[PDB]
């Protein structure tokens, strides 16, 4: 049952964080590497579970032509490594059924939100930035769900970034994002 996978991910890979931009869900992917929504704009340090943590390095991810993907990769000065979940990230972006959004912020503590089908949306204007590889679910997402992890059928497929009051939008994850070979 999928709540099993979602729980595992919540406890081993998902952290509450705070930046100067607000409260977000962060996904640790492997080693000291984590992913956030670009608009969290992490600086030199970040609150992770109410402890101050140094960011060694941060990169705003782009597609081949330099278009925004609305994701930032951070290298954290943490003591222990995240369980490697890269094998749960698909190589290519595909639609999925029966997805759950796994969220954990001060505004939205540990919650599992069934969002249904997640499908490729593509081009989005995000606060005036052209953005590629977005996906959509027919769920009215709200304040404090950003960084929320989209999971379906043992797969980690997106990071929640926005909503229009009716639908919710995530930045797709691909395995190649955590790997220099792809
Ligand atoms: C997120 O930052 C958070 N902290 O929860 C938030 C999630 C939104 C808020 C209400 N419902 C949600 O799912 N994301 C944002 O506020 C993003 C952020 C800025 C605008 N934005 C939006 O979601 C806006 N709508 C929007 O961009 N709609 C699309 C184009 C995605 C259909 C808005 C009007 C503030 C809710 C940026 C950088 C995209
Ligand atoms: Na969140």
């Amino acid at each position: 049952p999928s709540l099993d996978f979602a729980l595992s991910l919540l406890r081993r890979n998902i952290r509450q964080v705070q930046t100067d931009q607000g409260h977000f869900t962060m996904l640790g992917v492997r080693d000291h590497l984590a992913v956030l929504p670009r608009h969290s704009q992490p600086g030199k340090t970040i609150w992770v579970e109410h402890k101050l943590v140094r960011i060694v390095d941060a990169v705003e991810l782009v597609d081949e032509q330099g278009v925004n993907l609305e994701l930032t990769l951070v290298t954290l000065d943490t003591n222990e490594k995240f369980r490697d979940i890269t094998r749960f990230i698909p190589e290519t972006i595909s639609p999925a059924s029966d997805a759950t959004l796994v969220i954990n912020t001060e505004h939205m503590p540990s919650m599992f939100v069934p969002v249904g089908d997640v499908v490729q949306y593509g081009f989005l204007n995000l606060s005036g930035k052209p953005t590629h590889r977005t996906m959509m679910y027919n769920f009215p997402t709200k304040a404090g769900q950003c960084g929320g992890v989209v999971t379906a059928v043992g797969k980690v497929i997106g990071i929640h970034i926005g909503g229009n009051g009716r639908q919710g939008f995530c930045a797709a994850l691909k395995r190649g994002y955590f790997c220099s070979e792809q």
